[PDB]
Formats: structure tokens, C-alpha cells, sequence
């Protein structure tokens, strides 16, 4: 059953990285399965619970896509647009030929992992992207980044003429009820929002530039167990754009190695080798690794069933990650608060969802 797998594979795991609380779903043929272990906050002794907030790191880039993908099934935007027809500013010689589609698939050039840490002021942004160099030519090079599809969210809204947030909140969360997901979480839902631990400090995540667009959503075991099944059956959803967008997210605009690059989400053929997952989730030690050269898929492939889609994500203090198989109807969410390695997850998560196929 699935309790005897969830708990032979997480109880090992949570020993073997010290991790303080954790809380998994498992949805399994149409419903959610959740589990939770340890502790919000240590100090106090304040048990994980279903209602825990995990910072989800950049496991939103997921949210970011699939708010793009809305903007894109509301006509508002196409991934052809040049990024300078929504940032006129954006003048520099450079950003001729780079559209929506590179900024959301990290594919513009080289744009840098992190938007540098004294970018405070929109001055700042602006003079940012103006000064970068791209290090390749557009569509030639995936190169992840916050800066990259940070920006495309940033620049997906501008003709909705609604903020990132309330875009989001209007457009994505409750249409799926995800009562319990914020960018920013509101005081009366401080006392749910888990500390992350670094080295055994309590902590949470730093402010940034393009924060919210790239990594800054916050979100409990549940909604995140209705977020894997919006976007497991898209087709149940019933506004229309949203399920457009949904399906959008998970189209294969590029090729590199074994995976498909969505937007947010990635993916691999399923039936997936295990060791294509677990390896490919590993630290980048050379720079050369931080580059893939890409193959471009045009017209995209629509989203296609058989697939391993999942995204890691992490923050200073926590570390998450979500997978799904649309084939199967089978899914995992597994939010922890502490950042431990990518392997570790994918490997757990991979030895879960293999037993209940």
C-alpha cells in the first residue's frame, strides 16, 4: 500500500539528511495522500502539518509558466513577442531577436543564474539587462536562471495591467482554490508559515529582485496536492484559458539530453530511467555543465501524456520537489524545510512512485 512505501522510503531519507519536518503527498488513482513528520519550528517544538507553509523555492518557476501559459490562451501575449515590445526600455543592441519564448526557457544567451544581489531599484534591473552580454546567440544555449524566467513573468502580466501577485491570485489560485498559496502570506497566516533551517539556523528566504516571478511562492502540503492534480488532468479544470495554460506549460519547446523544456515544468519520456533523473538533478560542478546546447521543436509538442514532469526547487532553508505521470494518474509533492540535495529527492521520489505503477 502506499502508507508501507511512503514511510520505508521518507523515514531512511529524513535520518540520513537530518531533515527537521517534511510533509508529502502521494495522489494516487484521482485523490491525495498526505503524510507529515517533525517539526515547523524546532525550537518551539510545533509540528508539521497539513496547514505548514514550505517556501517552494523554484518549484513557482511551475506557477510562473502556468500563468504565462493563461496570458498566452487570453491572446495577451505570444512567446514569438520580442521582450522589448513589453520593456520599450529595454534598448540595447543585444536584446534585438530575443523573444518571450527564450526568457521563459532560459534560452536567451547566457543570462546569468542570479539577478545580481545590489540590484535593489528598478533602475537597477533596467541597467542590469542593458549592461549583460549575451555569451551565445538566441535559441542556441539553455542556461538556468532566475533572471531569465524571472523577467518572463515580469513582462507576461504587463498587458493584463495587473500586478505579478494579483495576477497570480486571480488567475491561477483561485480558480484551483489553492486557498493557502502566497507570494507574500498575510499576517494571520504567519503562525503557519514553517522557519527554514541552514546549518541549524532558522531561517527565511532573502529578498530579490524578481523574487516573487522566479522563486517566492509559499504553499502547504495540500494546495500543492491540488496544484500536481490541476496540472495532471488539465482537461478538469473549467475556465478554459487556465487549462489552456496548464496544457502550455507542459509543451516540449526544446530538446537537450534526455529532457523536454516546458515552461517552469521539465520532462522526460516515460517509461524514465532512473539514473537519466537522479544524475541529471546533480550539482554542476564545471561551468561547460551549466550550458546544454538545445534543439529547437517547432511547432512545440503539445503536452504529451507519457511523460516524467517534475520541477526541484529550494530556498536558503527548504527544499522541495514535484513529479508526475499524466499516463498513470500518479503524482508526489515533497516539501522539506531544509535545502538537502536534488538527488536525494528525485531518488525517493522515483522509488515511491515506481512501487504504486
Amino acid at each position: 500500500q502506499i502508507n508501507d512505501i511512503v514511510h520505508r522510503t521518507i523515514t531512511p531519507l529524513i535520518e540520513q539528511q537530518k531533515i527537521p519536518g517534511m510533509a508529502v503527498a502521494v495522489i494516487y488513482q484521482g485523490k491525495p495522500y498526505y503524510f507529515t513528520w517533525g517539526y515547523a519550528d524546532i525550537a518551539k517544538k510545533q509540528p508539521v502539518t497539513q496547514q505548514t507553509l514550505f517556501e517552494l523555492g523554484s518549484v513557482s518557476k511551475t506557477f510562473t509558466g502556468v500563468l504565462g501559459g493563461d496570458a498566452i490562451a487570453r491572446g495577451e501575449i505570444k512567446l514569438s513577442d520580442p521582450a522589448t515590445k513589453y520593456w520599450p526600455e529595454l534598448t540595447a543592441k543585444q536584446w534585438n531577436g530575443i523573444t518571450l519564448l527564450h526568457l521563459a526557457t532560459y534560452t536567451a544567451g547566457g543570462l546569468p543564474l542570479q539577478v545580481p544581489d545590489e540590484v535593489k531599484s528598478s533602475s537597477d534591473l533596467l541597467r542590469f539587462y542593458q549592461n549583460w552580454q549575451p555569451a551565445w546567440a538566441p535559441g542556441t544555449q539553455r542556461l538556468y536562471a532566475n533572471s531569465s524566467i524571472g523577467l518572463f513573468g515580469a513582462l507576461a502580466v504587463k498587458p493584463s495591467g495587473l500586478s505579478f501577485e494579483q495576477a497570480m491570485q486571480t488567475r491561477v489560485f483561485q480558480p484551483l482554490k489553492l486557498n493557502h498559496t502566497w507570494i507574500n502570506v498575510p499576517p494571520p497566516e504567519e503562525k503557519n508559515y514553517a522557519w527554514g533551517y541552514r546549518e541549524g539556523k532558522a531561517v527565511h528566504v532573502s529578498p530579490g529582485a524578481l523574487d516573487a516571478e522566479a522563486y517566492g511562492v509559499k504553499s502547504t502540503i495540500e494546495d500543492m496536492a491540488r496544484w500536481v492534480r490541476s496540472n495532471m488532468n488539465p482537461r478538469d479544470i473549467n475556465d478554459k484559458t487556465l487549462q489552456q495554460g496548464i496544457q502550455l506549460a507542459q509543451s516540449r519547446y526544446w530538446q537537450t539530453g534526455d529532457m523536454y523544456q516546458g515552461l517552469g515544468w521539465e520532462m522526460l519520456d516515460w517509461p524514465v530511467n532512473p539514473d537519466s533523473i537522479i544524475n541529471g538533478s546533480g550539482n554542476k560542478i564545471a561551468l561547460a555543465a551549466a550550458a546544454h546546447p538545445v534543439k529547437a521543436i517547432t511547432p512545440p509538442t503539445p503536452a504529451v501524456r507519457a511523460s516524467w514532469v517534475h520541477k526541484t526547487g529550494a530556498t536558503g532553508g527548504f527544499g522541495s520537489y514535484v513529479a508526475f505521470i499524466p499516463e498513470k494518474e500518479l503524482g508526489i509533492v515533497m516539501l522539506a524545510n531544509k535545502n538537502y540535495p536534488n538527488p536525494a529527492r528525485v531518488a525517493a521520489a522515483w522509488q515511491i512512485l515506481n512501487a504504486l505503477q
